[PDB]
């Protein structure tokens, strides 16, 4: 479509307009639980889950004057183990994208390696994996075809509290930016200059991905709005 | 989703965010050709085709204060034979809706009979089939679970010209209305009091359906915008 | 404009995009206090106030296929005296509309009499004034050029609680409807068949009006969104 | 307001939701003629005119997570004299902004000098005034408190043809970008990194400005849509 927008104030079990992958599901709390949480509410380890809006989105078209999208979502991350892991992220990929093999834990279910098939995402990393590029502290990062963020900023994750994140991009400015914050707190912003049409196909699907590894945490999306438009 | 909107200014072959049924396809003209048109541009008889937005839409929710939707679309109908047939329509049905068996010609591919599984549609009827309720003239009608329109008005179809139609409804007014017109012409309006949640499931898919029978015509959708919202 | 939409999640003192009339102002609570409330927070009697969006709105145009608008707002009404009065309302009038002389108390600041200059409003009446048509109980009503509601329904006002109201209309259905409710409560709906272009000018201004008389209550608008569109 | 959007597909004489300054008016062609055009349709010299949306817009708020706006408009510039002058522009300024004294011709009615009261605009310059910074060719530029563009690109203006321009900005990316083009042509883009809240007040009014000097041209806005939102 030339333009598309949708808003989820909450979710229900089986949410018909979402494609669920891995362990992703909707809990009795009406939250999108990307990763596994048991009956007692304890997040499980070695979990991976993703959810995508059912309809493919036309993110770019050569004949268009400008293309843009923006998405805002709220999420809660509560540690299970004394220390949280691994993270959640908003991502954009080909319509037929699926959880890559071996993408667990530190790969956030986005990539099958720690090195037409492009992957762009904004990660909210709760566990520093320094041997693969992670700064030694929690952070938010912009990943383009690699778990190794092209840009990242220290992020003061708050256990259990609801965070609000806003992601934006248009083909004129060619800059992907994300701003995230908690109530009564200082926001964190991350930006990266990139022309998405050079790393992503014309058609994509958008959503979230998350994982736990040895360490755990809930990765719940509470609300989500998305908008994309192609102007000609 | 609590709200969803999309806009198609035109279409392309294989339009990824549309579900094609029957003969429906997109032509080199970038129009959604619901029914079959040959290489020379001649509409074929005995054709049936429908197209639905890929994502299911939450049209109602008990907890909502009000639910509404509106859609505007442009379409062109050019006769193949000296007299046009059969018609096209905007419709709403269950997500897994499929072309009913024996729904050709006068049934507009919407119903399998000329008498959870509800069907609501606004038909743009170009061929009067009087033995099944059609007034003896072209008309626009609102159908609820039956090809026999609950409400209809004379429609002065214009061969080949681009028509504009607007359909609206909200659960407060409980009135489905459609207004359609051609440039430099007098619009036609049709309304019917109905509470959609009593004839349609919570989740549906929306789109178009069209057919030709013994007589033919093109049934092309040129542009289409749709919006639905659930307020709580 | 052919279409216009605005959203107020809250308000500030002097709200630059609002026209204040009478006692209307914004409190430290960030709420639009239509009627006077003293330093201690006690609503004052004999008060009248209205607030309008600064920009005139084109509600109708002869060349348009269809015209529609919808507005949603939250409001709180807390009695000052043992019994509340008088009410608040959403209204539409000419751009240069002003508080009519003698419109206090039971006239809700909308009309100068209890009998191009049209006035359409949805009143939330907290004090039954039976000698002028009010049913003997609190209600919501649709007024067209008269304080005597053309349509009304019993309304179970709840002291202090935040109510949510949704008002809608389009020129195809020609039915003005309002649905209002409190959390964990049963909504109330009021509808009236009317073709607004026959009682209102093409251009108008929209907003709220409220009053207290012998008896008092706060008349606070907490949030407000409005949308209007003319399709051609 | 926290968010506001409006769309003008065309204009009428006296357009009630616009503030007209200088020579700005609406012609029989339904176009916003920023500068003077006589009865015969000949653009007049030494003209200056501006038009602003009547309602003030809240472009920034300290408590907001992110602030953004985007506007798209079509315009036609037909030379009167053998060579066109001077230009038109989209601009943002304080709500009470007025045509500065001595802002004619090369100053595009935006500044009173060729060197809380900030002025940000995107100029479409049809006449190179090299002694004041203009590159020696037609161009589009981003001006911040000065007629001397902070960023500019060569612009292949086409006499009489309808151009389409899209301007965007959000407080996360902190980059103001404009893309403009004619049908069947190569677009031109101009971007400048700037944090608008450091050069503009919280509240502003938005619109267009244009002028002719010794040389002339029409400066007609044919359509205009604007959107701004503050997310918290
Ligand atoms: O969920 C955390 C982490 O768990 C697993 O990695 C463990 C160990 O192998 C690593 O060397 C250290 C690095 O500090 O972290 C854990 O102790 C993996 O599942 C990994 O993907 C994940 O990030
Ligand atoms: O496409 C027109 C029409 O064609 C076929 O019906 C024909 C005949 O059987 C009917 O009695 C008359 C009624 O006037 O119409 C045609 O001549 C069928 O395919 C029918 O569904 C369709 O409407
Ligand atoms: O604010 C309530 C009411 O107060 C005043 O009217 C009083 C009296 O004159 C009326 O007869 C009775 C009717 O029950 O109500 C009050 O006691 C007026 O200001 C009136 O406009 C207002 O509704
Ligand atoms: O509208 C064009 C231009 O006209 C006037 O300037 C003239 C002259 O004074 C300048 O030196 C040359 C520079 O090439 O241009 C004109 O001939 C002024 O009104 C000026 O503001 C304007 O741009
Ligand atoms: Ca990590
Ligand atoms: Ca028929
Ligand atoms: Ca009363
Ligand atoms: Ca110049
Ligand atoms: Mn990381
Ligand atoms: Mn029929
Ligand atoms: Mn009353
Ligand atoms: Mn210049």
């Amino acid at each position: 479509a030339n333009s598309v927008c949708f808003t989820f104030t909450d979710f229900e079990s089986g949410q018909q307009d979402l494609i669920f992958q891995g362990d992703a599901s909707v809990g009795s709390n009406k939250a999108l639980q990307l990763t596994k949480v048991d009956s007692k509410g304890n997040p499980q380890g070695g979990s991976v889950g993703r959810a995508l809006y059912t309809a493919p989105i036309r993110l770019w078209q050569s004949s268009s004057l400008v293309a843009s999208f923006e998405t805002t979502f709220t999420f809660s991350i509560s540690q299970g183990s004394s220390t949280p892991a691994d993270a959640l992220t908003f991502f954009i990929a080909s319509p037929d994208t699926k959880i890559p093999s071996g993408s667990g834990g530190r790969l956030l279910g986005l990539f099958g390696s720690s090195n037409d098939n492009g992957v762009v995402s904004v990660e909210f990393d709760t566990y520093p994996n320094t041997d693969i590029g992670d700064p030694n502290y929690r952070h938010i990062g912009i990943d383009v075809n690699s778990i190794r963020s092209k840009a990242a900023s220290k992020w003061d994750w708050q256990n259990g509290k609801t965070a609000t994140a806003h992601i934006s991009y248009n083909s004129a400015s060619k800059r992907l930016s994300v701003v995230s914050s908690y109530p009564n707190s200082s926001p964190v912003v991350v930006s990266f200059d990139v022309e998405l049409n050079n790393v992503x196909p014309x058609w994509v699907r958008v959503g979230f991905s998350a994982t736990t590894g040895q360490y755990t945490q809930t990765n719940n999306i509470l609300a989500w709005s998305f908008r994309s438009s192609l102007m000609g």
